[PDB]
C-alpha cells in the first residue's frame, strides 16, 4: 500500500492532485494517505510530483 | 500495519482514545489512520473500543 515517510516536507502538492487518496495531518506538517490501497491515476501524479519523494508503495 | 475497513460507523471513539494514531476523512464518515506503524498503547484500546471492529493489524 501507499505511505508517506518522514521525508515529507508538508510541500502539499500530493493533496491539490490527488484529494481522494490524501489528506493533510492535523497539525499539518505531514501528508496522511485516506485509502492506501487506491488505485487511483492520481496516485501515481501524486509520487512523481512530490519533492520529497516521499509517497511510496510498500 | 493498521486499517480501518469499509465497516466504520463514523463512531470516533478510536480520534477520542489515540488521537495521534487516528483522524476523521473531511467527509466525516471514516477514521483514517496517521501512522500506520504506531506502537502506541492507545491502539490496542482504540480496536477494543470499535463497535464496528472496523480497526484491524494487516
Ligand atoms: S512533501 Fe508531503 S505533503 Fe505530499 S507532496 Fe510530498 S508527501
Ligand atoms: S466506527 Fe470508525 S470512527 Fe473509529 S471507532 Fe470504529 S474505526
Amino acid at each position: 500500500p501507499i505511505e508517506v515517510n518522514d521525508d515529507c516536507m508538508a510541500c502539499e502538492a500530493c493533496v491539490e492532485i490527488c484529494p481522494d487518496v490524501f489528506e493533510m495531518n492535523e497539525e499539518g506538517d505531514k501528508a496522511v494517505v485516506i485509502n492506501p490501497d487506491s488505485d487511483l491515476d492520481c496516485v501515481e501524479e501524486a509520487i512523481d510530483s512530490c519533492p520529497a519523494e516521499a509517497i511510496v508503495r510498500s
